[PDB]
């Protein structure tokens, strides 16, 4: 397709031409044409094989689960809220103009749920979505017990040494390890069946109920609104935030002011990207929510199937050794045979039930996810003299500074594996959060529930809504979140947590996403897949989005300050956006295969995964001192971190320029802030382009195996606005951009052209390309450098002058250069380029006509087309005559 599709609205596609202009008649309501009701908006889009594939989900979902019985997730098929999200294949049903037909329809069911999944679910609970105006002090959490606590009791840290062989703690020297953070206070957790509030508490230390759901709504729910009430009164907000209207915005769904229950907001949020193969669409969930479940569609499924989604707590990953996985498995929570109706992921043999999913895209028949593990832990629900109460079960799981450095060995160190280990310590006069070593004998780890209370005790399962486990207001927290923790030694290597800002990405073959659909499709107990060509990343968000860290009154995450710049009140939580995938166009030396990579933008910086495309592999080497090399992280500089990331639009790959580009759009801003201020920075856009960069597989013998990780910059392009709204970004090559906005009502186009990496308008060429006179493309005048240069043509006097009347018609006609000389031409841009076509008049003349360069790189002449349409663009001809018959 000659053509770029550009969503008007939540329901119409237009098909623009590389003029800047739509198709006449292009213009498409989806949802429409999808035979869908009012209620359904256009979620995401793709084009595979010139089809367009088109998500689809309904603003009137609802979605209930009941504890009891066993088809525990099902719509609410009373009133109107039985509204399933749709995939839709469309083809181009004519050769001219745009006419989309829909060929095939895909409702997205509702998960099954297995008698031991209901279990977990039943006690289930999943924190309030973090929004833009998230504090760090909102996230922060009560301390709980520590694990001397938990173990011994009131009752002293003299008794540590002689006990801990009593509970499984041999040679710990961590009595005062957090064994997690309290569940009265902090941002609400709510069941499947409830509803999270409007309401963020400022310092969640002190204001939130946490899961005391009961609480929240006889007592500190009235406070909160009295304090925070949604705009028409103005409130004081002196502790609590109102971030109805940026819930909204994440699309969370809404009876009036009150939120649906947690199942609807993760049925409505999952089904949000899309991508598409020869076999298979998969729909994955957005950035904002965690998912807990994606679609593998069969593109074969018959004509009204339900298509049953997979759940992720039954998606085993490689997260790049056993041990980074056992780490995550442990703190999911309590195993054991001898307790009972003790039921969490971890007691029931899944594994990591959640996903920040970043996105999702196709190349060749492979499927290419990214994200950030969600914080999942235990929590403990007893009812009666439980020390652990309403406390969540999460800890530090921070490599120790005695660690052998080499990345294998960072990540496979034994420190906080089964349980607590870090918190504070002095070593000489000097500090650290971090455990010194990995004495007597080996250093044990143990989960914080003591030996008596092991057969009485409720550990069930909670989700949190961002990439931390622990929310515990500690000096280790901040550091863990903040990528602080450093060993003393020579190179001064960086130790990562493998619990907490975890990212997580792979490529899917069509083998591993059949068993996901088996896994979906399993009649009684859960069926399993396994993804191996996966990997995972301790990821944290920059220390420099903050400020005031002391160390040299230790900050912790109720106090520490955030000066972030993009977007994100809140400098702790990392977030990614717009994974995508592209072919580099730089060839490969013959007999290996076109190299393909993908972006994602994440906090601070872009992070490139790297593929071997001999066999659909993560990219690797042989040294395990080296990081996985299928990764690489890019810091942005202040131009890129002053972007807005939670107004992420979309992001396109050009295979020509072998570059990304994400556009921002400032309209996607919530209409109010969390004190109910309107927002008034919600007019522009912002273009962000990214490059590979480093030496690329298979360039050469040399590069036939690498030991460096190729990697990304992205760069802020200069294509931006703080006035106009925007409708498109065309990037019509490296050169040039066209961009669609309107300052009043009706839509402008401006050029962009790159300045030795720099955009910058060009308001002569956008004038030139603007003029097109209510045709398709721009118009052209003889006597102006208009869009298509200038044309002078010789007179017919230079055949005699250059004694070319001896030559015929067929000959000249034979003979581009010479024809060339029947004009000058004065490009626009540099290296536009123009030649003459000839066509034969009589025995003795004939006529030139110019073929032009536009803006694209691509040649214009009288018969082209976009879409089959005529672009009737205007070109001059010019007879030449006195040529001899010979
Ligand atoms: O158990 C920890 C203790 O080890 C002993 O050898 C020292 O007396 C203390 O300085 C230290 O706090
Ligand atoms: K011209």
């Amino acid at each position: 397709a000659n053509t770029f599709l550009v969503k008007e609205d939540s329901k119409n596609v237009t098909a623009y031409t590389p003029f800047a202009t739509p198709i006449t008649d292009s213009k498409s309501d989806l949802v429409s044409l999808a035979q869908l009701d009012s209620s359904y908006q256009i979620a995401d889009q793709t084009i595979h094989n010139t089809n367009l594939f088109v998500l689809f989900k309904s603003r009137d979902v609802k979605v209930k689960y009941e504890s009891s019985g066993s088809n525990n997730i099902s719509f609410d098929s009373t009133s109107q809220g039985e509204k399933p999200s749709y995939v839709v294949e469309f083809t181009n049903s004519t050769n001219i103009g745009i006419k989309w037909t829909m060929v095939k329809k895909y409702q997205l069911d509702v998960p099954n749920v297995s008698s031991d999944m209901n279990q977990v679910l039943k006690n289930l609970i999943l924190e309030q979505p973090l929004t833009k105006y998230t504090l760090n002090s909102s996230l922060a959490k009560e301390k709980g017990k520590t694990q001397r606590e938990v173990h011994l009791g009131s009752g002293q840290a003299n008794q540590w040494t002689s006990q801990r062989n009593q509970h499984d703690l041999n040679n710990n020297p961590s009595p005062n390890a957090s064994t997690g953070f309290k569940l009265t206070t902090g941002n609400a957790y709510r069941k499947l069946s409830e509803s999270w509030p409007i309401y963020e508490p400022i310092d969640g230390t002190k204001q939130g109920k946490g899961k005391d759901s009961s609480g929240w709504s006889s007592t500190e729910e009235n406070e909160a609104k009295n304090d925070a009430p949604s705009v028409s009164s103005s409130g004081t907000f002196n502790k609590y935030l109102n971030t109805k209207q940026a819930l909204e915005s994440i699309g969370i769904l809404f009876d009036d002011q009150t939120p649906r229950n947690v199942i609807t907001q993760l049925y409505y949020a999952s089904t949000s990207k899309l991508a598409v193969t020869n076999n298979h669409i998969v729909v994955m969930g957005n950035s904002f929510l965690p998912s807990m479940w994606y679609w593998v569609v069969e593109r074969s499924a018959q004509e009204n199937a339900s298509n049953k989604p997979t759940w992720f707590a039954n998606t085993n990953l490689d997260w790049g050794e056993d041990k980074q996985k056992q780490f995550v498995e442990n703190q999911l929570g309590y195993k054991e045979t001898t307790s009972t109706n003790s039921h969490n992921f971890h007691s029931k043999s899944f594994t990591q039930p959640a996903y920040l999913i970043s996105g999702i895209d196709s190349v060749n028949d492979q499927i290419i996810f990214s994200g950030f593990k969600a914080g999942s832990v235990g929590y403990d629900s007893s009812s009666s003299s439980s020390s652990t109460k309403d406390q969540a079960l999460a800890w530090s799981t921070t490599t120790s500074l005695d660690s052998k450095t080499g990345y294998k060995d960072l990540v496979t160190n034994d420190t906080g594996l089964n349980g607590p280990i870090n918190g504070s310590f002095s070593i000489q006069d000097t500090f650290s959060f971090v455990v010194p070593y990995s004495t007597t004998g080996p250093i044990k780890t143990a989960y914080p529930v003591k030996k008596d209370q092991k057969s009485t005790v409720k550990i069930n399962s909670l989700i949190n809504a961002t990439p931390l486990n622990s929310y515990g207001d500690e000096g280790i927290g901040v550091f863990d979140a903040l990528g602080l923790n450093y060993n003393f030694k020579s190179n001064q290597e960086r130790l990562p947590s493998r619990t907490d800002q975890i990212f997580v990405y792979g490529i899917v073959s069509p083998n591993e996403l059949r068993s996901a659909k088996s896994s979906a499709d399993s009649t009684g107990s859960d069926t399993k897949v396994n993804w191996s060509n996966t990997q995972s990343r301790y990821l944290p968000v920059p220390y420099n989005y903050s400020e005031g860290i002391i160390d040299a009154s230790v900050t912790t995450f109720s106090g520490l300050k955030s000066i972030a710049p993009d977007g994100f009140a809140n400098s702790i939580a990392n977030f990614s956006v717009g994974l995508k995938a592209g072919i580099d166009p730089n060839p490969v030396m013959s007999g290996k295969k076109a190299n393909y990579g993908a972006v994602v933008l994440t906090r601070g910086g872009v992070v490139r995964l790297n593929f071997n495309p001999g066999n659909d592999s993560l990219l690797s080497t042989t040294d395990n001192n080296i990081a996985p090399i299928s990764f690489s992280f890019t810091p942005f500089t202040a131009a890129e971190s002053a972007v807005d990331l939670t107004t992420f639009k979309e992001v396109t790959y050009n295979q020509e320029s072998g570059l990304w580009s994400y556009i921002f759009d400032s309209s996607l801003k919530p209409s109010h802030d969390g004190k109910q201020t309107p927002v008034t920075d919600n007019m522009g856009f912002s273009v962000i382009t990214v490059s590979r960069t480093g030496i690329e597989l298979n360039q050469d013998q040399a590069t036939t195996t690498l030991d460096v990780a190729p990697s990304a910059l992205a760069v802020q392009s200069g294509i931006q606005s703080t006035t106009q709204t925007l409708t498109g970004v065309l990037p019509l090559s490296e050169e040039f951009s066209a961009v669609i906005a309107k300052d009043s009502d009706q839509n402008k186009i401006d050029i962009y052209k790159n300045n030795n990496g720099l955009f910058e308008i060009d308001t002569q060429l956008s004038n030139s390309v603007a003029t097109n006179n209510g045709g398709l493309a721009p118009s052209y005048t003889e006597n102006r450098v208009d869009a298509w240069g200038k044309v002078e043509f010789a007179d017919n006097s230079v055949l005699q002058a250059r004694n070319l009347v001896d030559k015929t018609v067929d000959e000249i006609i034979n003979t581009p250069e010479i024809l060339n000389s029947f004009f000058r031409f004065t490009p626009a841009f540099e290296d536009q380029k123009a030649t003459l076509v000839a066509t034969k008049q009589s025995d003795t003349s004939l006529s030139v006509s110019p073929r032009i360069q536009f803006l694209d790189g691509n040649f214009y002449d009288l018969n082209s087309t976009i879409a089959g349409v005529p672009l009737n663009i205007g070109f001059p001809s010019r007879v030449f005559a006195g040529f001899a018959a010979l």
